[PDB]
This record gives C-alpha cells, sequence and structure tokens, in this order.
C-alpha cells in the first residue's frame, strides 16, 4: 500500500491550504483508514457538502468513532467555514479539555468567533453538558476572575464598536446578547460568582470617570505643566473625581492585581499628538502599577500583535527558550480607549542622541571589564536573546513603520518593539523589507563578526524552528480574526492568514528552513551597505 505517502502529505498540511478536488476525493474514499489519525479528522471535515443532508449525517458518524482532535486543531472548526450545530459542538468539547492557563491565550480570538455562532441560540438562553461557544466561556468565566474579567472587557468593546453597530446590526445585537447573557449567569451564580458582577461594574464606573477626567484635562488651555498640574489636581479630588481612593477592584489591564487608586501627584500626560498618560496604580499591597492611559484612539490592533507575541513567548518558553521578550499587556476598554503596561525603557533614538550608540548605553549603565566590549555578559546575553525573538516575531507578523522612536532598550539589555500600526506586510514607505534588522541593533552586539553576532542566528534559528511547529496554532489563531475591525486585517480579510503562513515557509523543511533564515539575515544585513 503506497497510497498512504500522498495520503500522509494532505493530513501534514496547513489549516488553511485548500485541498484540491482529488486531495478530496482521496480522503473521503480512505475515511475509515485515517479514523486513527487524529490530526487528519480536520482535513476530513472539509471534504463534506454539509448541505447535503444524506453527506452530513454519515460525516457525523465518523464524528463520533474517530480519535479525538487536539485542542490547537478545535479552533479550525468554530472559524466561518462551519456551520454544522453538531461539529461546532464537537470543537467547544475538544477546547473545554484545555486549562484555563490555554484557554485565557485563545479568549481574544473564541469572542470574534462568536459572530459564526448560532445568533438565535445565544439570545433564547436568555430570561423572559453539550454547550454552544456563549455557554462555555461563560461557564468558564463563572469559575474564573481573571476569564471573566477579560470576556467583560473583550465583549464590551464588540458592544460599544459602532462600524458594527451599523455595517452588521445582527452582529451587534448578538454581542448585546452575550453581554445580557453574562450579567444573567453572575446573578444566578454563587456567592463568589454574583459579586464578580459588581466588580466589573465598579471596574466600568471607574474607567468612565477616568474617560471624563482625561477630557476634563484637556479644559485647561495651558502648556503641558499647566496640563500636568490640572491632571494631579483632579486626581488629588477624591469627592470629585473617586480616582484616588476606591474599594479594591482588579486593574482591568491584569485583573490577578487589585487596586487602591491613582497616585495624583506622579500622574503626567505624555509628549504626543493625543496626550495619553502616564498613571502610578496603587496595589492592595502598597505597590506601584505604572499604566498609559490612551483616549481617542482605537488599540484593539495593537491588543492582538501584543497577545499574539504573549503566545509565542509562552510557546519558546514551553520549548525551554526564554528570549527576554516583552510581552506588554494592552487592553481596549473602547473602541476610543484603552491601557498599556508601562515598560522602562529608552527608546533607540534617544539612545543614540544622548549616548551616540547602544554599547556606548550598555558601557554607561551596566560595565565590565572582561565582558564582551566592556558589557556585562548578562546585559549582552539578554540584548542578543531579545534582537533575534524580535527580529523573528517582527518577521512573521509583517510589522511595519519601523523606525528608532518605536524601538525600546531597557538598561538590563532587553530590547522590544512597540506600536503596531503597520502590521501584515504593510509599511508607510514603498517596498518594505521582509527583515525588519537596522544597523543599530547590529552594532549594539559588537559588529557582523562578532561571536554575539552568531549567536543571535543560532537563536533566530531555533526560534523560527520552534514557532513553525506551532504554525497550526498561530493560522488558527489568525483566522478568527478575519471578520474582526482589525484595520490591517480589514483592508485584505480573505488574504490575512496567507500573509503569516508564507513567512513560516512551511513548504521547506527544518534544514532548508535555517538556510533560507540565515541568507534573510545575510541579505538584510547586507542591504545596510
Ligand atoms: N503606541 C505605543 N505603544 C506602546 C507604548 C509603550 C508600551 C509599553 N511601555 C512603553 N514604554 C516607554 C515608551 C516610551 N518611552 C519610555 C518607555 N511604551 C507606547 C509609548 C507611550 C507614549 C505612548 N506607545
Amino acid at each position: 500500500s503506497g497510497i498512504r505517502d500522498q495520503l500522509n502529505i494532505i493530513v501534514s498540511y496547513p489549516p488553511t491550504k485548500q485541498l484540491t478536488y482529488e486531495e478530496q476525493d482521496l480522503v473521503w474514499k480512505f475515511r475509515y483508514y485515517l479514523t486513527n489519525q487524529e490530526k487528519a479528522l480536520t482535513k476530513f471535515l472539509k471534504c463534506v457538502n454539509w448541505d447535503l443532508p444524506q453527506e452530513a449525517k454519515q460525516a457525523l458518524e465518523l464524528l463520533g468513532k474517530w480519535k479525538p482532535m487536539d485542542v490547537e486543531d478545535s479552533l479550525e472548526l468554530l472559524s466561518s467555514h462551519y456551520t454544522n450545530p453538531t461539529v461546532r459542538r464537537y470543537a467547544v468539547a475538544r477546547l473545554r479539555q484545555a486549562d484555563d492557563e490555554d484557554l485565557l491565550m485563545y479568549l481574544l480570538q473564541l469572542v470574534q468567533a462568536l459572530k459564526y455562532e448560532n445568533f438565535d441560540d445565544i439570545k433564547n438562553g436568555l430570561e423572559p453538558l453539550e454547550q454552544d461557544l456563549c455557554t462555555f466561556l461563560i461557564s468558564r468565566a463563572c469559575k474564573n476572575s481573571t476569564l471573566a474579567n477579560y470576556l467583560y472587557w473583550y465583549v464590551i468593546v464588540e458592544c460599544e464598536d459602532q462600524d458594527t453597530q451599523q455595517r452588521d446590526p445582527k452582529t451587534h445585537e448578538m454581542y448585546l446578547n452575550v453581554m445580557r447573557r453574562f450579567s444573567q449567569a453572575l446573578l444566578k451564580g454563587d456567592k463568589s460568582v454574583r459579586v464578580m458582577r459588581s466588580l466589573l461594574a465598579a471596574q466600568q464606573t471607574f474607567v468612565d470617570r477616568l474617560v471624563h477626567l482625561m477630557k476634563a484635562v484637556q479644559r485647561e488651555s495651558g502648556n503641558r505643566k499647566k496640563k500636568n498640574e490640572r491632571l494631579q489636581a483632579l486626581l488629588g479630588d477624591n469627592e470629585k473625581m473617586n480616582l484616588s481612593d476606591v474599594e479594591l477592584i482588579p486593574l482591568p489591564l491584569e485583573p490577578q492585581v487589585k487596586i487602591r487608586g491613582i497616585i495624583p501627584e506622579t500622574a503626567t500626560l505624555f509628549k504626543s499628538a493625543l496626550m495619553p498618560a502616564q498613571l502610578f496604580f496603587k496595589t492592595e499591597d502598597g505597590g506601584k502599577y505604572p499604566v498609559i492611559f490612551k483616549h481617542g484612539d482605537d488599540l484593539r490592533q495593537d491588543q492582538l500583535i501584543l497577545q499574539i507575541i504573549s503566545l509565542m513567548d509562552k510557546l519558546l518558553r514551553k520549548e525551554n527558550l526564554d528570549l527576554k521578550l516583552t510581552p506588554y499587556k494592552v487592553l481596549a476598554t473602547s473602541t476610543k480607549h484603552g491601557f498599556m503596561q508601562f515598560i522602562q525603557s529608552v527608546p533607540v533614538a534617544e539612545v543614540l542622541d544622548t549616548e551616540g550608540s547602544i554599547q556606548n548605553f550598555f558601557r554607561k549603565y551596566a560595565p565590565s571589564e572582561n565582558g564582551p566590549n566592556g558589557i556585562s555578559a548578562e546585559v549582552m546575553d539578554t540584548y542578543v536573546k531579545s534582537c533575534a525573538g524580535y527580529c523573528v516575531i517582527t518577521y512573521i507578523l509583517g510589522v511595519g513603520d519601523r523606525h528608532l522612536d518605536n524601538l525600546l532598550l531597557t538598561k538590563t539589555g532587553k530590547l522590544f518593539h512597540i506600536d503596531f500600526g503597520y502590521i501584515l506586510g504593510r509599511d508607510p514607505k514603498p517596498l518594505p523589507p521582509p527583515m525588519k534588522l537596522n544597523k543599530e541593533m547590529v552594532e549594539g552586539m559588537g559588529g557582523t563578526q562578532s561571536e554575539q553576532y552568531q549567536e543571535f542566528r543560532k537563536q533566530c534559528y531555533t526560534a523560527f524552528l520552534h514557532l513553525r511547529r506551532y504554525s497550526n496554532l498561530i493560522l488558527n489563531l489568525f483566522s478568527l480574526m478575519v471578520d474582526a475591525n482589525i484595520p490591517d486585517i480589514a483592508l485584505e480579510p480573505d488574504k490575512t492568514v496567507k500573509k503569516v503562513q508564507d513567512k513560516f515557509r512551511l513548504d521547506l523543511s527544518d534544514e532548508e528552513a535555517v538556510h533560507y533564515m540565515q541568507s534573510l539575515i545575510d541579505e538584510s544585513v547586507h542591504a545596510l551597505f
């Protein structure tokens, strides 16, 4: 039997690779032989004409007898492609074997995946073991405060979405029903479950008041110094604003952190057009949590990229590879405003302007005599690792608008990227390089002939080989985002996944891919001359 060779190629395919008429009839011919292969069920379900009552009936029979698929593959079954109630329930049942830690990593996409669900089932669950996506998400949210906090904010922003409201009123109403269903489930739950609902309410009003505070500061006609004094004044008045002192509510940005209020004196506005605020949150244990509060911007694209960077960091750490990345938290509280976790760092542009180079900066704040080029071995290892991680991650996500004001550096050697306005190949200038690696980074690791540069390339291959192994999960997650109001996705929804897939070079073998990665680093470093 030599047919199993061509058959195994079809099974190993990416989730978004369309099966040809020939491949389709080959999978449908050998269905029963494939019931022992789990990664095959995925390929089997896309051969079925679900509009044919006889064909669907036999397929649902095979589903039952089939070796259950991994959580990662069940995500495909929740995309717009499947409408079969039984296939969608099967996906929920497989997603259920995953723990809350993995579930949270997928929550952003699953809230999107609700627009592919039965809208009538969602509405009818409202008061006048085999759950749908809505029922499952609420079920898990009632048992986990962290899960419930993100479910609240991810859904509220979709309700608030005015573009969805006018261009698709059916979808907007479904999300209001998802919110109503969640609120209903919380009020019907235990003593612990019912307090969760008032905590979400408290956070909502805190955000509402914080929004109002931002608008009140702009009433002050004066300069930034006068605007800052205005911000600090209003923040001190807890009778009026009620933001310096509040009952310990979870921080929307990181719900595991409970807060007492915002320190009024250390609160300032950033020198930028939209003037976002830098706010220090008093935690329950007397600590400080710096946040950026942005009003007049849609953080949903940055929220998606940072959620993917977080997943890629977790996947790499799981493979015993800590590339010292900065997956800072981003939570959108509206389509008009949101939070970002503040990381203490210096933009690479300010590094050059004040110290001349990265290596000078490193020598100033972290010197070591026997260390490479007079810099600490720990700081240098951190920098080489982070450069590598970000080089591969930005390449995969096709991050544009890379300039030295949105490349940040820490004194501990951590290098990270911010502001993901241009993603999936888009850039302000035409013909962008596929590898975003500038001369400043190369010079920081001691030039193209250093041992650090060789380690950097090595780390790049490792990271690229590890992330390619997780392409199925990443591509499934991006596939659930196709119809989301994410600017760089909404431009070409139908072409989005393919833009990510091509970066993996899944056509090449592990050895060929390392060759491609080493040449791509070569050609980009070459172009810098
Ligand atoms: N769009 C955007 N995306 C991310 C960040 C961000 C996120 C996390 N940490 C930091 N840190 C710094 C940044 C600039 N200078 C020092 C630290 N910045 C920022 C910078 C804030 C001025 C608005 N903007």
